């Protein structure tokens, strides 16, 4: 069993190439990219179909480690990675089904460079600071196009409510980092994510930057249950009183707390339809080597329960008038001014609450086509759409 100690470059590496060694028929190690100094941003995918999209398995990811000095959520999920192997190879179904029914990415460290600074200062004490920024002294978490300004003003006066486009020259304004993630997110239909943080522990969630102050998103009562279920079966989260502050239910939405823009979680939101919420884990940002363990079991419940998150609500595919998948269809729910749309398979997931919604499909040259449909507390309801053409 990996020890609970930090592990550098070279380590986690290994650590990687290990498990999927171990669990070679469920797992691929694969780089999405380099960075400043040449460091790949290593992830390790779950499945039992490593290296391909099913219709109609959703796809997750949890992101960890994008400030260098930040290292519980690099840690946590070199053991995360050892804890779904070790529990599929025992056969417990709750993680087989876990794997058989979800396309899983772990990437431990977005930013691999600064987590070298980090871990050289002290060493493993780099402070509030040291190490937080990439190579070229950037913070990844303020590189991300900002969004929000266009949604918001959408949200006011009409208009396009999902995936927003990027700035002509974007790959030239984003980090090497950054820009790896981005193509990755364009790679990929991802529906639920976690960008794992240290400095507090509260689950944090959309909108980030503030309209102005409290800025929820339309899907407000969506993002408060998501990050409720991880606090709550978290350790201590939920207590609400850690390092000082104090969060009520141990969440809180974004801009709330305080503004924060070309953050890469509202990022998700609004260019894709991956809904991602980030979770503080920890008032010591790189704790010492002796509390690893009662973090990660303390963590882990969490962890496996928020993946299990992603199988609720409405999934289903999207048919043109020959009965063919239709990719980048566009499907809305009543009341909900976000919509998502179809993969390149035709397929497309809804995560909602329980409930009875009026839920509509189209696509470019199609007429729309409604539907009602109820959604329960338990399994997600299938619901397919045949578009004819205008
Ligand atoms: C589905 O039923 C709801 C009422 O429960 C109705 O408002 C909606 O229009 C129905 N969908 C279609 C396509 O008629
Ligand atoms: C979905 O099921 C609920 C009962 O669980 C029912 O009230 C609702 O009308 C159903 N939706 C449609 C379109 O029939
Ligand atoms: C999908 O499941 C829901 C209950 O979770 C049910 O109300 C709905 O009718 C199901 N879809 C179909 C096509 O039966």
């Amino acid at each position: 069993k990996l020890a609970f100690r930090h592990h550098r470059y070279d380590d986690l590496v290994r650590t990687l190439y290990k498990v999927q060694n171990e669990c070679p028929g469920i797992t691929r190690v694969y780089s999405i990219g380099r960075s400043v100094e040449g460091r790949h941003l290593y992830v390790l995918e779950f499945s039992d179909h490593p290296g391909i999209h099913e219709p109609l398995e959703p796809e997750v990811k949890y992101v960890g480690n994008m400030h260098g000095n930040e290292a519980l959520g690099r840690e946590l999920m070199l053991q995360l990675s050892e804890f779904l192997c070790e529990e599929f190879r025992n056969r417990n179904q709750r993680i087989v089904q876990l794997i058989q029914d979800t396309r899983i990415h772990i990437l431990p460290s977005m930013n691999p460079d600064g987590y070298e600074v980090a871990a050289a200062q002290g060493p493993n004490k780099p402070g509030y600071l040291v190490g937080r920024n990439n190579a070229n002294g950037v913070d990844l978490n303020r590189n991300f196009p900002d969004l929000n300004t266009y949604i918001y003003y959408n949200e006011k006066y009409g208009g396009p409510n999902h995936h927003l486009p990027l700035p002509d020259n974007w790959k030239s304004q984003v980090e090497p980092e950054t820009r790896a993630v981005i193509r990755w997110m364009h790679s990929f239909n991802f529906v639920l994510s976690a960008n794992l943080h240290g400095g507090a522990v509260v689950a944090n969630y959309p909108y980030d930057k503030s309209f102005e102050a409290s800025t929820p998103t339309p899907d407000d009562k969506l993002f408060q249950k998501l990050a409720k279920v991880y606090s709550y079966a978290h350790g201590w989260m939920f207590q609400g009183w850690n390092c000082g502050d104090y969060f009520p239910d141990g969440i809180t939405n974004g801009a709330s707390w305080y503004s924060l823009s070309k953050g890469m979680q509202d990022f998700n939101y609004l260019h894709t339809n991956c809904f991602e919420i980030t979770l503080e884990l920890s008032c010591d940002k790189f704790p010492p080597e002796e509390e690893l363990q009662r973090e990660w079991l303390g963590n882990k419940e969490a962890l496996i329960q928020f993946l299990e998150q992603v199988h609720q609500g409405i999934k289903g595919m999207v048919l043109d008038q020959n009965y063919n998948n239709l990719a980048n269809a566009v499907i809305s729910v009543s009341g909900i001014n976000h919509d998502v749309t179809s993969g390149d398979h035709g397929d497309y997931f809804r995560l909602l609450l329980p409930g009875i919604y009026t839920v509509s499909a189209t696509a470019p040259g199609y007429d729309p086509e409604t539907v009602t449909v109820t959604v329960g507390p338990a399994e997600p309801t299938l619901v397919n759409f045949h578009l004819k053409r205008s």
